[PDB]
RNA sequence: ACACAGAGACGCCCAG
RNA sequence: CUGGGCGGUAAAUGU
RNA sequence: AAA
């Protein structure tokens, strides 16, 4: 029907109206019905309609034959949308368009049609159906309907002006129709009709949260894949394996049998492999495992130079680069023939090379060679070659194409074949290393170079000495010295010229040339010209280089660098290649190399501020990461690494031998460069020693230490975390580089090598249980035991509900997706059925697209939920019937790695499985890569474990585990049992589906490989993969994975990488489980029937993972006996392992006492290390960016990852200079002629975002962020001046300059003015945006509809909209074209200073033109910022303050060198934190204001309050969000918003590693240097007037918690109140232990007055507290959770409130609500909203009360009272107030009636607010208090250390009762006591205080003694444990921070003897003329000298 | 020179 | 043998 | 007293 006339027939007033309901029933006699055929696919329902039955009443006119679909989401809501059809216009509106705006929470709430009448009125209808025959059901029904909705909109109509309004609901059974809306009779029969059709088809067929969770319901419920069609198409995909595995039990007799086998054959194993049977000596056993390591490793030797060249003696360099070291000078070219030209062609081909280029020079014409600073110069203020074409003579140019600069022209001749043939020939390990070897032990690196004055140094000391002018303190100074010292020496100036030769490389890269001419250009600096010859970009380019050998005045040592050639007066080198992935090194060399010096430095003792001699270990490091650096080769870098995997095996405990010659298997191979022949030889030489003797364990008192390390390239012994750390060196490599066609077989390789071996037989994968098992078959039964022992885990942890929420989690998960969602930048193929066959498609060129373009064009068809585009996809892949892959390379720090690229369609179907297994890991208690806090969990809390458990004394036992082929050996049909296992047995089908399709991968190949390929028919080659290719291509011979002529290849095993993620970590954590469970079952048992005592702790990630076991003994036989027992049980899993299909590696290292590695972080005993090289090589790997800001800030981010690492913040300050001198140099220092005018402007006017480098103070260089230094910055120099000019054009008082102004704020606090024009990317990212059709005008589109940036939005235009804006974002998709950043940076900045190339935020300018630009500008504004503005800028301004004033306490280098601490731990330092008195967000408060919709938890009122402060500070703002962007200075509301949520607060996060532990000042003094101090000095007057309350904190600890009366400490409190001043209060909304402070002082000075009035006003409109508190539930280790029924009684905004509370174990949820008066009641829900989540109480727990009330409220959101769940909302002076003190708590009590007591505030101070700077200034007003009369005071007031006299005046005190006022007995005892056993349990001493079995689930040959002699005994040791859990512990004391006995303990234990006081702390022994003496401290001890036995 | 237990690049398209 | 015109790829799953 |  129509809409137009039933609107017209309605009369509406003036108000608002109901009308009456008409009850309607059918008249017209009605037709039976049409033709209803209907099925059901994974693509929609059918609904086929026939022709309606004819009648004489024209019934079923508008129904119509044909066919109509509907998705298989929306089929619940079938009724209401066929009934329904038509008669609504679509294009949903909400209230919140034609109603304003209320902030009620209902404007959300929207109706199905909203009709804007032709005169204006307004009319509402809701439709409704029911399936009920009685009038009762459809007058509730239209009751609900009008309840539900005549609130809300009398609320809106009572407000608007003229409101015209009328409200209508339909509602249509099949019995009649009820409707206030006027119908006609035959509308009520078609509706009638229309029901009865609906309700037929579906019969046949059969809140946002609740829309999402039935959506997603009705999908799983009606998604029916045909199970035959898979079962024909995809092999091993029948669901009776999938029943049988749910239906039959395992056989417990099976799994015994196989136990007992595996185990025997361990025990075999391991007797025979390490030589324990029969008794021999462990010096016989490591002789006889070192002859068998000789006899490997030279056996390896032999095979390796079997297929080789001999070539005894070769000649080559490591170092293409010569070796000189030339001063720099100034940039005049010099040609300057002395003695002629003539000399120089009669030295061969390169010598008539060279003098033609440089006679052609001779002859004018300089112009190219070097640039005219006067052309750029006039040219910005308003890329030429020297190319040349010598004689080129025929021997000349055969003589060069040998080196292959014409290669391709020159190949036919004998002497090129011969130089191909020889290139392909493979070194021998006999090469007689000997220059390499001499080269790192002696060389002149380090050498200072003395050239600290040219012209570099003098630009960048300028650079530095401008950056630097914030910080002039000495240290800083000190600092640059230092780093100085460093730049000024060999090795950084060759790096330095060798970089500059590589950007000018880079920049010439792109310039094609003719055949036969050159280029010749010259460096800017030094004197040396290079001859470039460039082919295609893509490929090689060549160089030479030519000096004039009288300037080269150093030169570096050596014979690793390659030969020069001399031609009479000048010096000249071969023609070198490099492309660009190897140009990478070569640009980053000093800054590499300044990294590495300073960071040896400071690893090997050696102070920043001292000057030394360097050591030999030194220049080995620095010499290795020089030529690692260099060389950059991929096989270079396996040999160091695998140094980690076999030196790793040194640390193994007997039984066990260290045996590290299992690393053969990856040392094999061949060897093509000389520095790998060496690194080979020298691995092996640590091989020979690590296999001779293990690791020295030293049980000293207490700790443990390692003894006996040592470096592994050179056998120089070391420290620990040396060692550690040079197992990183060969990350000195880039980790990009290029791959070739001649390469990439080797990926084929690994793919089909596990394919080839595949059981034919199905009955072990899956069927079948077996033992001894193929490489891919598995056991059922194992799989069985091991799902029952996880599930066990799961219903113990998460109670015995978890599988209901897990399903209402997954259906919510996957019901709220949108397509926009997985739209994104990351690839897919277009492989399809057209592209498999060769011959066809050979002259065409594949390509890969992105999901964007993939999901628009779903998006444009009309489907916005990912569950609706899912049945299309599982279709086409169905017909298609295999999934399609494409492969490339994926170049890492380590072996290569093949990556599957995927098709649209198979990540469609692959995301809701993986999405449900994240769910399914998510409850698991072991996994980690879905819980990353279990990761630092797991091995910390075991400490405390073993230590509560089996007690003091344990010995633990680890072992650390790895996967061979994780990808592979993976059978998906487990993955799918594991899953369907896991699930409710409703998703059991798709995933079964899901799974199935896997099984028919088709991965393509380059084609060019396959051009390549088919011409060639004969393979010769020496391997079988390449004749086995060759022939199964040209069919040849035959194989299961090719077939002849196909460009794909097939296979069938396997998953492939991270694909299926979740699924393979969810089986890892099953496995584990059962392993766990076995060995406690085993351990309950024991040898000889005995009982070992121990806990079991298992952790793992996707394939890593570590088994951590603890025992104690008693005794040394039964040690012995347990620790065997261990090494058996930890020595069977990789014979468990072939069961399933683990398959472990030979990397893995097990049965290793005190050490574990877990994610590359190893733990040895209590010290913990991380490897920082790692983060510092990665220093440079900056991103492109719109603007020089966001460098700067990815450099900050770079710097604070590398702090994080470890480090001290010296090392962090020069890895910060080199930072700064690499972002210098990439502007454009050595490329550009006018960078020295560039500087000299700039040093008058630093800028970030303009080219200045911003820099962190040298105390603390990571910890800030780049807000905190422009913060610095802006209120240091010139640069606030220009900040508050923008922001004073930004409020509208200044107008004019409309391009002057900046509007685009730049992430990071930072708002920018211009942006770079010139992107590489840029064409095509317009083509891209070409071939995806987005509509051109999206701003004006968005511009009428604000609410779409602030809204999840649901119309397809909006959802249009939105990826257009998404793809015109200026960072991510400009940005994630991605490749090598630095080379393309380096060759956009040879003209970045002098071309226009900028754009403002439309003419383009250069940087010298925005220089003068801002010359002319904001310099002349003269202005600084206001607090307001600061305060709007940097939202945490005042912690900046705080944080600046204590840093700089530390100026002078002064302190004293101590002992390394030698306990490292984490820690979580938390600064800048979030501010408490903002009180709201300004994204969320201009969305609440403009939108009505629910983001901040502020009431209306406050909202107003808010919204006056803002308008106060921005003038242009208004309500409609219309007026604001004309009447503002911004272009679009994207601007505005990006602008908006730009600035604002963000909480910073630092986690060092360091001793355990204001705490900045804690952190700066002990973590500057290693075994160093800072020792700050502090200044008195500054903490006085900076934070004195911190003082007051300080004082009310130490008098609350104290040996005090109450009287005096009422006293005590009052008088340091009234002595100190504290300032007044702030409102806020969370609560804050400052404001009460403040409170405390006003009320008990009296001068606020009416204090409940000052109370009510400071927490806005809060007051009460607890009528009935709660009663108290002990918790274990923590605060005692308040539980029971209790009342929470108040008044809010003049409205008595009374809540009512309950509570069970884990938190309290809302009872019943009472309310005085209503008024409004929207500001009382935000408020109470704000109480229970500052109370941490909940609202979701339903309320067992079903009686009458007024509203109901559930999850803080309204609900109408019809409901019946959710809390009811029922509606029902100063001189009391006083002062009272309870144990360390202060409240402001006043009772409300007599019988109970009413506290209204809170105060209890803790162990953090105490400061040693609190304490001086204390000290200096000692006289001030009355504290300075006894002796009890002045020492626990303050803060000090007690005398000899003094502690003999305590001890006579504590001798006798006596009487002192306020001094008390017995407690003052008690906190001395405390505090003496604390200083003694610091020095030493005393010792600090401190199952899942798998039966439910389911002799003495060895001498062992002898085999056990030799090695130290753990038991009688006493070693402590580790891990923060039991550190944590041990500072858990309140008195940890006194020093009032430490003297004491110092003067106590030289007297008593260090075994002495542990004698008297156990037997009570003592020698009676030291007796006389401690005494006192026997008394100070209360131990009564009666009870203590003298000796 | 680069890559590789010899699968490739060492310019490509034209026009005469 | 000359002469003219240039543009590529590179990017996978998760927190 | 605390999340
Ligand atoms: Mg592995």
């Amino acid at each position: 029907m129509n809409l137009e006339v039933l609107c017209g027939r309605i009369n509406v007033e003036n108000g608002l109206s109901l009308g009456e309901p008409g009850l309607y029933d059918q008249i017209y006699d009605r037709p039976g019905l049409p033709d209803l055929d209907v099925t059901v696919d994974a693509t929609g329902v059918t609904v086929d309609i026939g022709a309606v039955p004819d009648s004489a009443s024209q019934l079923g006119s508008s129904i119509n034959a044909g066919l109509i679909t509907i998705q298989l989401s929306e089929a619940y809501k079938i009724n209401h949308d066929f009934t329904f059809s038509g008669l609504s216009k679509t294009t949903d509106r909400r209230l919140s368009e034609v109603f304003p705006i209320t902030h009620d929470g209902s404007d959300g709430m929207t109706p199905a049609v909203i009709h804007t009448r032709l005169d204006g009125t307004i009319v509402v209808v809701e439709f409704s159906t029911t399936r009920s025959h009685n009038i009762g059901g459809l007058e509730a029904a239209y009751r609900t309907k009008i309840e539900k909705y005549r609130d809300p909109i009398s609320r809106r109509v009572d407000i608007m002006e003229n409101p015209r309004v009328f409200f209508g609901v339909i509602v249509v059974s099949s019995g009649g129709v009820l409707s206030n809306m006027p119908l006609t009779q035959d509308e009520a029969e078609e509706l009638m009709y229309r029901f009865c059709i609906a309700n037929e088809i579906y019969t046949k067929a059969r809140e946002e949260e609740l829309e999402a969770i039935s959506r997603a319901l009705s999908f799983f419920s009606l998604f029916e894949p045909n199970i035959e069609r898979v079962e024909g198409t995809f092999p091993n995909s029948e669901i009776k394996m999938l029943e049988q595995f749910l239906s039959t039990p395992a056989d417990v007799d099976f799994i015994t049998k196989t136990l007992k086998a595996k185990e025997v054959e361990a025990y075999a194993d391991l007797c025979d492999s390490h030589y324990l049977k029969p008794e021999k000596t462990i010096q016989e056993r490591l002789e006889i495992n070192r002859c068998e390591a000789i006899d490997k490793t030279q056996d390896l030797l032999a095979g390796l130079h079997a297929r080789s060249n001999k070539q005894t003696s070769l000649n080559r360099g490591t170092v293409k680069l010569p070796p000189w070291l030339p001063k720099p000078s100034s940039e005049s070219i010099d040609i300057k023939t002395d003695s002629g030209f003539g000399s120089l062609m009669d030295h061969g081909a390169y010598g008539e090379l060279w003098a033609k280029c440089l006679l052609d020079v001779s002859l004018g014409n300089v112009e190219g060679v070097v640039s005219d600073p006067a052309k750029e110069l006039d040219i910005a203020i308003s890329i030429t070659y020297r190319r040349f074409k010598p004689a080129l003579s025929s021997s000349a140019r055969q003589e060069f194409s040998l080196q292959g600069v014409e290669g391709k022209k020159w190949k036919r001749m004998a002497a090129n074949q011969k130089k191909e043939k020889e290139s392909h020939e493979t070194l021998s390990p006999f090469l007689d290393v000997e220059d390499i070897g001499d080269f790192l032990t002696f060389n002149n690196l380090l050498t200072d170079s003395r050239y600290g004055d040219e012209s570099i140094q003098r630009a960048v000391s300028i650079l530095l000495e401008k950056a630097s002018a914030m910080q002039d303190t000495e240290l800083t100074h000190a600092l640059n010295d230092s780093f100085k010292r460093n730049l000024s020496s060999n090795v950084v100036q060759w790096s330095l010229w060798v970089s500059c030769l590589a950007q000018e490389l880079a920049s010439a890269l792109k310039q094609h040339c003719r055949a036969g001419e050159f280029i010749i250009k010259k460096l800017k600096f030094w004197p040396i010209y290079v001859i470039i010859k460039p082919t295609k970009s893509s490929s090689h380019i060549f160089y030479s280089l030519g000096i004039r050998k009288a300037d080269v005045t150093r030169r570096l040592t050596g014979r690793v660098f390659s030969d020069t050639i001399d031609a009479g007066e000048w010096e000249l080198t071969e023609f070198k290649s490099l492309k660009t992935c190897k140009l990478t090194n070569l640009v980053n060399l000093p800054c590499t190399m300044l990294n590495s010096i300073a960071f040896w430095r400071e690893k090997l003792g050696v102070a920043p501020w001292l000057v030394r001699k360097p050591c030999s270990e030194l220049r080995e490091q620095v010499g290795l990461t020089f030529l690692i650096s260099l060389e950059d080769k991929s096989k270079t870098e396996e040999i160091i690494t695998l140094t980690r995997y076999t030196q790793m095996e040194g640390f193994v405990s007997p039984p066990m031998l260290p045996k590290p010659q299992k690393m053969l298997g990856k040392l094999d191979g061949p060897l093509r460069t000389k520095l790998q022949v060496y690194l080979l030889r020298k691995h092996l030489d640590c091989m020979v020693r690590i296999a001779s003797q293990p690791f020295s364990l030293i049980p000293r008192e207490g700790r443990v230490e390692w003894g006996g390390t040592f470096h592994a390239i050179s056998g120089r012994s070391t420290n620990l975390e040396n060692m550690v750390n040079s197992w990183y060196i060969g990350y000195y490599k880039n980790k990009e580089e290029s791959t070739e066609l001649n390469a990439l077989g080797e990926m084929y390789k690994k793919i089909v090598e596990m394919e080839e071996d595949k059981p034919s037989s199905p009955e072990f994968l899956g069927w079948g249980d077996t033992d001894s098992p193929k490489k891919h078959e598995f056991s059922r039964s194992f799989l069985r035991a091991a799902c029952s022992s996880l599930e066990r885990e799961i219903a113990q942890r998460h109670g015995r509900q978890w599988k209901q929420n897990l399903e209402e989690r997954v259906l919510r998960e996957i019901g709220t997706k949108n397509i926009l969602d997985l739209a994104s930048m990351k690839a897919t193929s277009n492989f399809s059925k057209d592209w498999e066959l060769y011959s066809e498609v050979q002259t065409k060129e594949y390509h890969r697209s992105k999901l964007l373009e993939k999901m628009a064009t779903l998006i444009e068809k009309g489907v916005m939920w990912y569950i609706d585009a899912v049945g299309q996809a599982w279709k086409a892949v169905l017909d298609d019937g295999c999934m399609r892959i494409c492969l490339f390379k994926k170049n890492q720090h380590g072996g290569l790695r093949e990556i599957y690229v995927m098709d649209a369609n198979a990540r469609l179907v692959q995301f809701g499985v993986e999405t449900m297994a994240r769910c399914v890991c998510e409850l698991s208690p072991h996994e980690t890569v879905a819980n990353p806090r279990l990761k630092n969990s797991i091995i910390e809390n075991h400490g405390l474990k073993s230590a509560r458990s089996l007690g003091p004394g344990s010995i633990n036992i680890n072992s650390s585990n790895d996967a061979k082929k994780w990808n592979q050996g993976h059978y998906t049909t487990k993955l799918a049992l594991v899953l369907c296992w896991f699930m409710p047995a409703k998703f059991h089908r798709f995933i079964w589906a899901a799974i199935s399709m896997f099984r028919r991968k088709k991965m393509m190949v380059d084609l060019r490989f396959l051009a390549h390929l088919s011409s060639k028919s004969e393979s010769r080659s020496s391997d079988p993969f390449r004749e086995a290719m060759t022939d199964a291509f040209h069919g040849n011979r035959d194989v299961s994975w090719m077939d002849k002529g196909r460009t794909y290849i097939k296979t069938e095993t396997g998953m492939m990488q991270g694909i299926l993620h979740f699924t393979s970590s969810l089986l890892h954590s099953c496995v584990q489980s059962f392993y766990k469970s076995y060995f406690v079952s085993k351990l309950k048992e024991g040898y000889m029937g005995e009982s070992i005592s121990g806990v079991v702790d298992v952790i793992e990630g996707s394939d890593d993972s570590a088994i951590m076991i603890s025992i104690r003994p008693k005794s040394d036989m039964d040690e012995v006996r347990s620790r065997f027992f261990v090494a058996n049980l930890l020595h069977s899993v990789k014979f468990l392992n072939p069961l399933f299909g683990i398959y472990s590696s030979e990397k893995s290292t097990v049965n290793t006492v005190y050490c574990v590695e877990y994610n590359s972080e190893f733990h040895f005993h209590r010290h913990l290390v991380r490897p920082t090289l790692r983060w510092i090589a990665a220093s440079h790997q900056i991103s492109e960016t719109e603007a020089l800001a966001s460098r700067q800030e990815d450099y900050s981010n770079l710097l604070t990852q590398c702090l994080e690492g470890g480090a001290s913040f010296s090392l962090t300050y020069l890895i910060q200079c080199a930072q700064l001198l690499h972002h210098y140099m990439l502007l454009g220092l050595c490329l550009h002629p006018l960078f020295g005018t560039f500087m000299g402007m700039l040093i008058s006017d630093p800028d970030p975002a303009l080219g200045f480098f911003l820099m962190d103070n040298p105390a603390f260089a990571g910890g800030a962020g780049f807000r905190f230094n422009l913060w610095r910055a802006c209120k240091t120099t010139d640069l606030g001046r220009k900040y508050a000019y923008y922001f004073n054009e930004i409020q509208g008082k200044t107008k004019g300059d409309e391009d002057y102004r900046a509007l685009d704020a730049t992430s990071g606090g930072t708002l920018s003015h211009s942006v770079m024009v010139y992107w590489g990317d840029r064409k095509k990212y317009q083509a891209l945006l070409n071939r995806m059709g987005l509509p051109e005008d999206w701003v004006e589109q968005i511009d009428e509809n604000p609410g779409v940036l602030y809204r999840r939005a649901a119309n397809k235009k909006e959802l249009l909209l939105k990826l257009a804006e998404k793809v015109h974002s200026p960072g991510v998709t400009s940005s994630l074209s991605k490749g090598h950043v630095v080379p393309r940076v380096v060759a956009a900045g040879v003209y970045l200073l002098s071309r226009h190339c900028f754009r403002f935020s439309t003419q383009k300018a250069s940087l010298i033109k925005l220089l003068m630009m801002s010359s002319i500008s904001a310099m002349k504004h003269g202005g600084s910022l206001n607090p307001n503005q600061e305060r709007m800028l940097f939202p945490q301004a005042q912690e900046y303050d705080r944080v600046c004033t204590l840093l700089e306490e530390v100026e002078h280098l002064t302190g004293k060198f101590v002992v390394r601490e030698r306990n490292i731990v984490r820690s979580r330092i938390d600064l800048f934190q979030e501010p408490v008195d903002l009180r709201c967000k300004a994204e969320d408060l201009v969305s609440e204001v403009w939108f009505g919709l629910k983001r901040t938890k502020l009431g209306p009122r406050l909202l107003k309050e808010e919204w006056d402060k803002l308008r106060a500070s921005f003038a242009w703002l208004s309500t409609d969000p219309s007026e604001t962007l004309r009447d503002g200075p911004f272009l679009s509301h994207v601007q505005f918003r990006n602008f908006i949520a730009h600035v604002d607060a963000k909480s910073r996060s630092v986690r060092l590693l360091g001793a355990p532990v204001t705490t900045i000042s804690q952190v700066v003094r002990m973590n500057f240097f290693p075994g160093f101090s800072l020792e700050a000095e502090k200044s008195l007057d500054n903490q006085e007037r900076l934070e004195s309350i911190s003082i007051l904190k300080h004082v009310l600890f130490m008098v609350l918690n104290g040996p005090y009366t109450e009287e005096y400490k009422l006293e005590m409190i009052i008088e340091a109140f009234s002595t100190l001043v504290i300032p007044q209060p702030s409102e806020v909304i969370r609560k804050s232990r400052t404001m009460t402070l403040c409170l405390l002082s006003n009320y008990l000075s009296s001068r606020g007055g009416s204090i409940l009035d000052q109370i009510e006003r400071a927490q806005s409109g809060t007051l009460g507290g607890f009528s009935k508190p709660q009663k108290t539930f002990v918790r274990p280790g923590g605060g005692v959770g308040y539980k029971g029924k209790g009342v929470w009684t108040g008044v809010m905004e003049d409205t008595h409130v009374q809540i009512l509370i309950d509570g069970d174990g884990t938190s309290n949820w809302l009872e019943e609500i009472r309310l005085s008066s209503d008024a409004r009641l929207y500001d009382v829900i935000e408020s109470i909203r704000r109480l229970c989540d500052d109370l941490g109480i909940n609202n979701r727990v339903a309320s067992a009360y079903r009686g009458h009330c007024m509203v109901r409220l559930s999850g803080f959101k309204i609900k109408p009272a019809s409901r019946t769940d959710g809390c009811p909302v029922r509606i029902m002076n100063p001189d009391e107030v006083k002062m009272r003190v309870r144990g360390d708590i202060l409240n402001l009590s006043v009772t409300i009636q007599e019988g109970r007591v009413m506290n209204i505030l809170s105060y209890r101070p803790r162990d953090t607010d105490i400061s040693e700077s609190a304490a001086a200034y204390l000290w200096s007003n000692r006289d001030l208090f009355s504290f300075g009369k006894k002796e009890p005071s002045c020492s626990w007031i303050c803060l000090k250390t007690l005398d000899n006299w003094a502690w003999s005046h305590a001890s006579v005190l504590l001798a006798n009762d006596r009487k002192t006022q306020g001094i008390d007995n017995r407690a003052m005892g008690n906190i001395f006591r405390d505090c003496l056993e604390g200083s003694l349990r610091k020095q030493g001493l005393m010792r600090s205080k401190l199952t899942q079995e798998l039966v439910d689930i389911l002799e003495g040959s060895l001498d062992i003694e002898s085999i056990f002699d030799g090695a130290p005994i753990l038991w009688s040791a006493e070693v402590e444990e580790f891990g923060e859990g039991v550190v944590a512990v041990s500072y858990s004391s309140k008195y940890y921070h006194l020093t009032l006995m430490d003297q004491a303990a110092i003067t106590m234990c030289a007297i008593m003897g260090k075994e002495g006081c542990r004698g008297l702390l156990t037997e009570k022994r003592c020698m009676a003329a030291i007796r006389e003496q401690v005494r006192p401290f026997l008394i100070f001890l209360q131990i009564p000298e009666d009870s203590i036995s003298w000796v």
